[PDB]
């Protein structure tokens, strides 16, 4: 019980990542805000999320905030407000990675996720930071930032400085909230097998260049970014902030 | 004669580093086009730029483009090709940093941090790439990133992010140009006495902070890049790219 | 019981980190083998941490291993199966910095600080991992690294480099161990308040400068650290190897 | 003429890196002390590349200085005063990387590689830095660290450690060493086709598998590190001291 009686806000916790990031938070005590996009699929995935965790005896509401909205911060905290009386984590998870090469790359391709990946969450953490402050009780921001804040890729020009950005989104609002309290870290995932990657990872040989390259010799999951972000989230971190932890299975550190 | 006959894009080059670097590469031999804000201090300050290159025996042009406006990468481009018949090198240089705090930090001044730093940086980069892939001669661009990639500051919640991003640009564009022999390196300034920080370094005891944490015990001036900046465009680096190279006095390692 | 049944070895745990990391991982229900210096103060800590740990219905056991004595590795572990039939977690914790000036460095003290800090720790690693590896049930390594292992520090050029080698040795061994299930790790510890900075932060100026600088506003303590050398001991991080982890309060990112 | 007037040593100078930077620090106007292992081939290399310089119009002496051997470091230094009456460079590029597995690391080989590669550099670091402090000119030092400073290989885990040292000794030296005008930074060479590695990637598996993750396509050869070698030790980088250049054709950044 981690996190017993703290309001986390996960947001694109319909699937992948943050679905199991928002299921584990509630099966360690806290009361969870599923944060969507507000498409069929993603409002879909919220309320049955929601409906699993009221089956094992946890709290959730579920709540649409399309994460490229510059609004939607205020939105979801509003909500958690209104359902749990407080904001005490946010799980900053909404993404999107078109791959595309770069000498074409259209102009819309590219302001979208800067603006779903970056500037919205720019907003949604800055809502919620300003609902911690308030509340005097301190709090914890996570980001879900990637391996590719460390390193390239050829058909992510467009999106690796958006993971890069929001590491370093974490980096400076460690120092603007710390005084209050509020811890801000960013989790980079390797290669976790999930719908953003399936199309990509559907060419084997890819694959298997890109497994050969994990020491402990399997792709990730959903699951293994589950324990990371609880922790970060928990007060097992109490004096973490400003930190980046990759969770890649070694992948970053296999040059040979 | 380290540039000779290479024809140089300087972005943001009226005052500053970008001022200091292109008058640097031309006397190293380059056609420099000396880019600029499309203001009335930006005009100025690139014609006299320009004026001065010629009087010791260079060649140069000024051409505004507004970093923040997508299309003013091929603007330059097309103002290079004309003039000088190729494009080279391109130093991506424009940025503003507004400091200001992150908790009420306003969309319009954060959207405009974004789309001149890194946005425009984007596609400015793209145009450049774009010529010197159908040159078929490589190239070389260089992005000036910070100190800042690599560290926080609360004031600058919504400009570390775009320096972390542009450095995260040269890793991935790095990869996709590659296999046309153009390098892409982030030079990384510390704390550069400019326009940019006379306000903020105006209070005496921030400046103090800042100048007895430089071992090398002082804060940079601009011409104090334009050496790294010419060896990354030069044949020194010909095995260099997708590096990042802090030009900053000791600042970043100085902790005790 | 994020350990539980588990056998933990912690080195050089008499005081500082290393004692309450192996404190918190017997109350998560590890079997702790606490290693000392074999020093009389650093037996009659391992011993009353024995003593404490049985108090609250833990078990415990304490093994004399000198960190610089190569050999303490092997030790360590056969008294860890002979007593506990297993070895599954290894925290390599003990460590010296012995504050001096570059230039009049000792050769006596620049090789027992490499000695103790990392050769030592090579070889412990080393005797634990092939444990490990014999099992077949996997294992979790943890080196007590440093911010100083990214950052450098006047009085601990001698020092700085056993930090940073003992990350890198993590990174090469996540990748020689992955195949057999054995995470390696480092945690980067700040600005702590221990023995081993006692006498330099005795200074009261450079007291408050480091302080000033961390945005949680205070040193660490070395409880801050259990959590975190727990969490990468446990199966909340069974996709996490090769990474980093600091621990710091923000104080790395601080820079402004 | 980047080096004119000043005295260069370069350490392990009789082939691959170090022969490369001490040619080129010649034609750039240095008087360079060749140093050399004091092996039977060391001896004749250095020799044969101080004739090599005498060829062209340059001034160089070769001098036997076992890294290994802390006192090397002094006698370097003698030599050099003797010779060309300073010492303003150091280029401190001895170094091993015998290709060996972690479990049965034998300890005579794993001490073998950090009394060479980072205790010895070390103290010859030491030595010249005295020597510069003295003259009171200010001076330049650089280490030959790697890539392999940033990222592991399951056969060295004996050495990657020695090159992160490295590395994190320029930082630290940076710090106490920029009061006198002495900087201090890294070279981190990728993948450069040379003695050190001609039985490994005698692999052709092995060999394509790296060529290929190099974004510009090619292994490196000893004169691509030339140029960043002598840009770190000229006035070029007047400002730039604690700080890391990657020379890797991209091979860090090439995730995907
Ligand atoms: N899978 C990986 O390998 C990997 C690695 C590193 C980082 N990441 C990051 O993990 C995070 C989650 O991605 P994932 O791997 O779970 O893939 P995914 O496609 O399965 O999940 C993406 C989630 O974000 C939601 N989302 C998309 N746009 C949104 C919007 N405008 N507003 C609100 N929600 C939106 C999606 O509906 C979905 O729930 C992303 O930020 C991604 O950049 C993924
Ligand atoms: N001064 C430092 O300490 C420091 C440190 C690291 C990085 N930087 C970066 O260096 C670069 C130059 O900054 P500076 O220190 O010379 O400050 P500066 O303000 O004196 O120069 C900024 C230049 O960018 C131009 N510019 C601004 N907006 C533009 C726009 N929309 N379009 C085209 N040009 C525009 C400006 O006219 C000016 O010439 C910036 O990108 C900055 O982020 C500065
Ligand atoms: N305190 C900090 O700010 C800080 C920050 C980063 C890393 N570290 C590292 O944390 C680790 C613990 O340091 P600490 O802060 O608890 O200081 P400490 O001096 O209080 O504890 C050091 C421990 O290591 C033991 N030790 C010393 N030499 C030994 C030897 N030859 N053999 C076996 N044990 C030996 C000591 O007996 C002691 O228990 C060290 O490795 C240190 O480098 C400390
Ligand atoms: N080749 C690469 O891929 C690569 C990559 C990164 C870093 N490095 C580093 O480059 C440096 C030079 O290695 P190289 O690639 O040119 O291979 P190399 O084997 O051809 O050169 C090694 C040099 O160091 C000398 N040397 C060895 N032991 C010495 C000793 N005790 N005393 C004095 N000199 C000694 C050698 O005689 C030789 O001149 C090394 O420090 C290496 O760690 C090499
Ligand atoms: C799409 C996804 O993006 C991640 O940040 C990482 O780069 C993964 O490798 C990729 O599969
Ligand atoms: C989802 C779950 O998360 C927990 O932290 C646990 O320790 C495992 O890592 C994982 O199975
Ligand atoms: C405005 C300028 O931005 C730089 O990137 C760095 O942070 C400097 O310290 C600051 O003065
Ligand atoms: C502007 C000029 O740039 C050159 O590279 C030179 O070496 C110096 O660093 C500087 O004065
Ligand atoms: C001795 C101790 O070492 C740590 O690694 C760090 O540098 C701390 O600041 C210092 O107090
Ligand atoms: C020692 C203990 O460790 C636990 O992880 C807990 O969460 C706290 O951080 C600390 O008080
Ligand atoms: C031996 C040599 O060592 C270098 O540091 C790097 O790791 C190269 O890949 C390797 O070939
Ligand atoms: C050895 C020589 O070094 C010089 O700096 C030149 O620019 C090239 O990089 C290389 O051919």
């Amino acid at each position: 019980s981690l996190l017993i009686d703290k309001t986390v806000i996960v947001t694109g916790a319909s699937r992948g990542i943050g679905r199991a990031a928002a299921r584990e938070c509630a099966r360690q005590g806290a009361r969870v805000v599923i944060g969507h996009s507000g498409s069929d699929e993603g409002r879909a995935g919220a309320l049955s999320l929601a409906e699993e965790i009221a089956a094992f005896g946890g709290t959730a509401i579920a709540v649409g905030a399309d994460a490229a909205d510059l609004d939607s911060g205020e939105k979801l905290v509003a909500a958690a407000v209104e359902a749990f009386g407080s904001v005490d984590v946010l799980v900053n998870n909404a993404g999107i990675c078109p791959f595309h090469s770069f000498l074409d790359m259209p102009r819309e391709l590219y302001l979208k996720t800067v603006g779903t990946n970056l500037n919205g969450a720019y907003f949604t953490v800055q809502a919620a930071a300003r609902r911690m402050k308030e509340q005097g009780r301190g709090g914890a921001i996570i980001a879900v930032s990637s391996i590719s804040a460390l390193v390239g890729g050829a058909m992510q020009t467009h999106y690796t400085p958006t993971k890069a950005g929001l590491l370093s989104l974490m980096q400076s609002c460690a120092i603007a909230l710390g005084p209050y309290g509020i811890r801000c870290n960013a989790v980079l995932p390797g290669t976790i097998a999930t719908d953003i990657n399936k199309e990509d990872l559907s060419d084997l040989e890819k694959r298997e260049r890109m497994t050969s390259r994990v020491p402990l010799g399997r792709l990730g999951e959903p699951d293994d970014l589950a324990g990371p972000i609880v922790f970060l989230a928990s007060d097992m971190a109490r004096y973490v902030t400003g930190a980046s932890l990759l969770v890649d299975g070694g992948l970053f550190v296999n040059l040979q």
